[PDB]
């Protein structure tokens, strides 16, 4: 009569990625020295939002305006530090400088694991009412009694502008590039 | 159990693997908790021969000490009830994935597709 | 009627490393002569934070920026040690120099072992309600009361400023590279 | 026994050794305490063949003199009750892991998979 082949049995699921790994936000600062002064000064932070089920993050941070900024700068170097403060006590403080990077070397591998990766549980006993905020200024809180992976990178420079050279609003600009995500 | 499209999957994932187990949960005390893992199945090894045999199919005798007015619900879920009060043969597949996603890749909407098809019957 | 493999039986378990096997927080401190003055002073300290099952380090610590420092010093030696002083008595106190850097050898290697971590145990007798802090300087606590296997380096510089040479912020940058863990 | 995804853990591990020991504790006192280390299989040899006999399976007879009200539980863990008061035959393989993570690598949820297969039975 009828013979089945057996085989008209399926099940159905759906995946999706809608997002990239990371969101790049910036609140980057001025550097006003004299001419051919040397100094150095705190530039500002960035924060870098970690999305859904990420772990471990390799960037590589440019200098990418390198050339223009030659001919201002004898030499500008750029310091950039993980770190975060908070009031969990079951998370904790952190800082880690991560790299340098300058005129002659625009470029630098970095790499954001477990401890660079503040979250916070607010239904836990060491997260009850805790923030997390930018080291050294209490008033700028970046999470509040919710679930964020999130990463600050601090920005700090030391230069020495060329003799003579005036100035007056040449933007200094940082590319973030993904490498791998885990 | 194959992975029908296992080909479309590849250039979105660098591994995906589907773990298969059989199990239920029941108030029986009588036919008892089960789980069994029976498969692990991915990208490069779509199909795996699964066999269920008596533990692996739950039966209910409502008219039986054991049985007084117990139902079957999915393992760790137990508002998904399956069977309540009445003898059907039933087999539960527990699915789980392991998957890494391709790097900077973007997609919406696209299928797992899952093929059963029967060898032998007793 | 059905012939089994035998082979539907399986068991499953997941592993992960999510961190780094060290961290490196920074304190150092600042070099102030006067113009071609011969002179030696600490520098300060760097924390080493030892992480999950780690038990043996080697590193390669190297003056990053050498080259920018030539010009402004004769000769820049720096001494690394590593130590620590605590309460235990049952730890005891440590000290151990490591390496000797200049901008003529920028790089060296660097072994950490069992004396080299410092691991207290609160619920043993060595270590009821004891500390451990930067030697010589016992108000910077680096831990109490919990298990932070811990390392600390500190800092001394021996320098000859350059004749008649003015200069007022270049930065001094350690970079540390890890080789081998277990 | 095998190690079936040792393939996939090799750029993760330098080495990765699993001990495979059979082994439960009791109250019986007329069936008493066994431990029997079996196996030790690697990426590098990942199957391994492992017999269970009399010893290596757990049975009580609770209308009996020894057997009156004792349990079977996972060694050095007594909280974890396996059969208490009912005549189960049962063996409890035990695993323990000696690993060397490979440098540099950061890693977050691959599986550790293993497969047992029946090759004869009595
Ligand atoms: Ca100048
Ligand atoms: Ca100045
Ligand atoms: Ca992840
Ligand atoms: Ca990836
Ligand atoms: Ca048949
Ligand atoms: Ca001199
Ligand atoms: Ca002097
Ligand atoms: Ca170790
Ligand atoms: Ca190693
Ligand atoms: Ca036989």
């Amino acid at each position: 009569t009828t013979q089945s082949p057996l085989n008209s049995f399926y099940a159905t699921g759906t995946a999706q990625a809608v997002s990239e790994p990371i969101d790049v936000e910036s609140h980057l600062g001025s550097i006003t020295p004299a001419a051919g002064a040397q100094g150095s000064d705190d530039i500002g932070y960035a924060i870098v939002w970690i999305k859904d089920q990420v772990n471990d993050v390799k960037l590589k941070v440019t200098l990418a305006n390198a050339e223009q900024l030659k001919p201002y700068f004898k030499y500008l170097q750029i310091q950039i530090t993980s770190g975060y403060e908070t009031n969990s006590t079951a998370l904790g403080n952190f800082s880690e400088t991560k790299a340098v990077i300058s005129l002659d070397n625009p470029s630098a591998v970095i790499v954001l694991d477990k401890e660079d990766i503040a979250v916070l549980y607010p239904d836990k006993t060491g997260y009850t009412n805790t923030s997390i905020w930018v080291p050294g200024e209490p008033d700028k809180i970046i999470v509040y009694n919710e679930t964020k992976p999130v990463a600050i990178l601090n920005f700090k420079a030391f230069y020495e502008a060329k003799e003579g050279m005036l100035f007056d609003s040449l933007p200094v600009i940082f590319n973030f590039q993904v490498l791998q995500v885990g």
